[PDB]
DNA sequence: GATAACCTAAAATTTTCTTAAAATTATATGGGATT
DNA sequence: AATCCCATATAATTTTAGGGAAAATTTTAGGTTATC
């Protein structure tokens, strides 16, 4: 429609076969517009300067670079649907955000081999968090995503062949409760269990107690449960991680990286295998990446000296 | 710009900063449009059926699958300019070519180690083609593209460090004759020389004779010269390889792959290093690829068995 | 007198070059358990 | 009595998901010359 908020509203109904988290996402952006000057402006009067200044206010509001850069993409697509409908001729969001803003994103550093051992040793000895020692060993040893872990049921483990069958994730959102989703990439993948993780899974099965009646979209007997008898979710693990890391840094001189969350374990897992010289496409299959490019980002850039040594070695 | 030919002529004049080879290529496609019924049609009367039926005629004419897919990309770009100028609404070339034609491209198989050994041995014993042994040894050992090799001069070799400095390519075309271009991507890169490549350049420098007065775009003293005293070109190495391979297959039971050309040397170089497990980003620097995806195609797909094996080795 | 090498013009083929959804994480807040 | 743990709603950040052809390389036809 005419105003920007109305154009985005039409763009949302146009492409409405989205998942619940996407619905929440679009809702968030829809509110930013309804509060920003850009929201009530006729799209036929939105120039390149108006869009760039919008990114500035977003920054002045407090939003991060990637948040604004993704919202810029949501709006850029909305203005391409209005051009495909002959409402304007030039997309005011077709510009590089790095020209208007500096990318001050926080670097996500994985754990060094030494940090990983200290961190693991602490969890194992901590009276409050040692119960989560298994899940963390499993995260560091498989690269699983947090909701991929939370979806693991009995029928997803092959202890005879020592394989993990990753075919889904368990999610939870306000109102809608729990649901099962597809990884979105089919996208199934099998992960082998090294000795350390093998024992970890076996210990979790043996120590499971108090699971309440719970079957969702055909899945039951989940491995990782909250104290309340229902399965764990990303929020539960993320919140626990935060308390654990703050507890660790209090008794250790060298704190853990500011970004030590459940995904840091995935990042650590991949970085280690890449630095150890693992086959790129094999690491890709294990990580479950759709594009080999995302996997290759974990590989340090090469230099002539770097390349020359590789050829002298081969 | 009513007819497709007029539209394409405008797209070429619009985007005019191109290199000579590009001019020839555009001219080739232009002749096709002039000889095909599609060329004389008004652009606002070209449906999605007209486009596919054009692909069928191109294939029936004999043009390869890749040739047609590239020409479709050129026409699709022209029709996206006509749409940006309020002339059409739907791009008739926005469709997958695999739905209309079968991709029957000849696979480009590299040389097995034994094939390479046999090929090299043959070249070194042939009275006619042994003078090209050094150049072919350099290709297999460096991965240079053919015109990158032709473009090499004395000021491009660092015998002290045993490095090759690739910064340009030497080309020739009917009319303009020789000229110096760029890798067209910082295409500059340094390739280390192994023992066999070092001795190879050493022989080419010592055995050089009869170079005629020649300097182009500031480059003189080229290493690989034709029997006429002027530098070699891709066409020169192309035709020579054609005879050389047709001669080899006459005296060996197992013929060389159909696509055994100067690029096949570059293909072999890359596959070998990739198969031996070279750092993928280091191999990219050597090959001169811009997108790591290009380098990654030389790596065989991974399966669960493949991935579990790597994870066991680590 | 045949072929094969070689050269070049013309033509062909091949190599090469995020238009956000959907997840994960941080935070404010409350009741209950711990030091 | 101050403090941490756990839980959940709300809000924010992060991870993840191709060719809008140019420019090269290769093939071939046709001719001369060297070779067998």
């Amino acid at each position: 429609s005419m105003t920007v908020c109305q154009l985005y509203a039409k763009q949302i109904r146009h492409r409405g076969n989205v998942k619940h988290n996407t619905k929440l996402g679009r809702e968030r952006l829809m509110r930013i517009l309804e509060q920003d000057r850009l929201g009530s402006c006729p799209i036929d009067s939105v120039k390149l300067s108006d869009a760039k200044e919008w990114a500035l206010r977003m920054k002045e509001k407090g939003l991060s670079y990637k948040t604004i850069n993704n919202d810029k993409r949501s709006l850029k697509a909305a203005f391409y649907t209005a051009i495909q409908d002959d409402c304007i001729r030039k997309n005011p969001f077709d510009f590089q955000l790095s020209d208007v803003l500096d990318d001050d994103t926080e670097p996500k550093v994985p754990l060094t081999p030494a940090q990983e051992e200290s961190f693991l040793s602490f969890i194992q000895g901590d009276k409050v968090y040692q119960k989560h020692y298994d899940a963390i060993v499993i995260l560091l040893g498989t690269g699983l995503k947090i909701s991929e872990l939370c979806g693991l049921t009995d029928k997803d483990l092959d202890f005879e062949n020592r394989v993990i069958i990753v075919s889904h994730q368990l999610l939870r959102n306000t109102g809608v409760g729990y649901y099962i989703d597809e990884p979105k990439t089919s996208g199934v993948r099998k992960i082998p269990m090294n000795e350390e993780v093998y024992q970890a899974f076996q210990r979790v099965i043996k120590n499971r107690k108090g699971a309440k009646p719970f079957i969702i979209d055909g899945y039951a007997n989940f491995l990782f449960l909250k104290q309340n008898g229902y399965p764990m979710t990303a929020v539960d693990y993320g919140g626990m991680f935060g308390r654990l890391v703050k507890k660790y840094n209090k008794s250790h001189e060298e704190a853990l990286p500011k970004t030590t969350t459940p995904h840091a374990m995935r990042h650590t897992f991949c970085t280690r295998l890449a630095n150890a010289g693992m086959n790129p496409k094999a690491l890709q299959y294990i990580m479950g990446h759709s594009n080999i490019t995302m996997t290759l980002n974990y590989y340090a850039h090469a230099t002539f000296d770097s390349a020359r040594a590789e050829m002298e070695r081969l």
